[PDB]
């Protein structure tokens, strides 16, 4: 969503469960057109962040299909907004953000998750 | 404290706020005794761990004055809970907590902190 309700965070926007086998998650996200990808936000659940994830790695697809790791997944424990900048702006139709398991949590829980960039024409 | 109350944690049971130039601030423990130091437990603030600190340096001194590092700086950023156990216990009379700025936050958020061990005769 561009803005959900951000007042009173019950629960979470949105959770995950991890298996014990199991450690990295990932959310394809899949645009209806390939855009001037520049910049990624993150916002886990602010009140409470034990959920956040360790550790996010960024994917992009041009093409949409084929699946490309970012950079090194950067260490988000204790951050409580996740802001992935690029030097070089990537033209990307898919983003998989793989997160890490929790340093002590088992779950999962973000909030909101924004695209943002440029078009061709815009 | 031996257990303060935390069923609520309304703000924090301590709090320290940071200047801009520092990044380290330290609690000095001066023990009546030297003990057997075992194992320490430092609590963040639960409710709001985003003031919890990104790292912990801690220190012992057997004649309380002589302050030694111990490890290096083990990273806490986005665990509840922080345990720090020893391989070999150590005698110990004072014990100095560095505790690093946050990653995103300038406020430390603690609740209890715990000095486990054994004495000479119990």
């Amino acid at each position: 969503q561009a803005t959900p309700p951000h007042r009173r965070a019950r629960s979470a926007a949105w959770s995950y469960i991890f298996l014990p086998e199991e450690a990295w998650c990932d959310l394809t996200i899949h645009l209806p057109a390939a855009v001037l990808l520049k910049e990624i936000h993150i916002q886990p659940h602010l009140a409470s962040l034990a959920t956040c994830p360790s550790s996010v790695s960024v994917e992009v697809s041009a093409d949409g299909v084929n699946m490309l790791p970012l950079s090194t997944p950067v260490v988000t424990s204790g951050l409580t907004y996740i802001k992935i900048q690029l030097v070089k702006a990537e033209v990307a139709s898919a983003v998989c953000l793989r997160l890490h398991r929790p340093r002590d949590a088992s779950t999962l829980g973000l909030s909101q998750i924004k695209l943002l960039g440029l078009t061709a024409f815009g």
